[PDB]
Parts: C-alpha cells; sequence; structure tokens
C-alpha cells in the first residue's frame, strides 16, 4: 500500500507496478516533492499538460514516458494521450 496523501486505491495499484520500470524508479517520491502540481490529478484537462517525464530525450521519448504516467495516475485520459503520441509519431493529420 503506497501513500494516499493524494491519490486513491485504484491510482496507487499501478504506481507499485510501474515503479518496477528502471526508468521511473522516482515515482513515489515525486508526487510528494511536486506536491502543489496537482492539475492533471484532478479535473481540467490532463493530457495537454502532462508533468515530470522519464539524459535528452526524443519527443517520442517523452510521449512514452507521459502516455506510462497517465497510464497509471489518469487512466480516462489514456485516449487523448495515445491520440497525441500518434500525433507526434505519424502527424497531426494522420
Amino acid at each position: 500500500t503506497p501513500r494516499i496523501q493524494g491519490l486513491t486505491v485504484e491510482q496507487a495499484e499501478a504506481v507499485v507496478r510501474l515503479s518496477c520500470l528502471p526508468a521511473f524508479k522516482d515515482l513515489i517520491a515525486k508526487v510528494q516533492a511536486d506536491e502543489q502540481f496537482g492539475i492533471w490529478l484532478d479535473s481540467s484537462s490532463p493530457e495537454q499538460t502532462v508533468p515530470y517525464l522519464w539524459t535528452p530525450a526524443t519527443p517520442i521519448g517523452q510521449a512514452i514516458h507521459r502516455l506510462l504516467l497517465i497510464q497509471a495516475f489518469r487512466p480516462d485520459r489514456l485516449l487523448a494521450m495515445a491520440h497525441m503520441f500518434v500525433s507526434t509519431n505519424l502527424g497531426e493529420s494522420f
């Protein structure tokens, strides 16, 4: 059971899974350090403003990191994150 300071049970269930990735190791303390950053946590459009990331990173890699973050934190905007990932990989009018 992780911290339930800002997350829920369904959100924190995937946090433990995402912590197994070597790239996304600093995840449990990430929300504690960015405690004010909760726009993606509640309401608004977390798709357009996705904080944090996984060395220089390609835009595709940054989109992958944002997708992995939102898949665990905000499961509903996964469709919009996937749409933006496709647009950045292929094109805006794909």
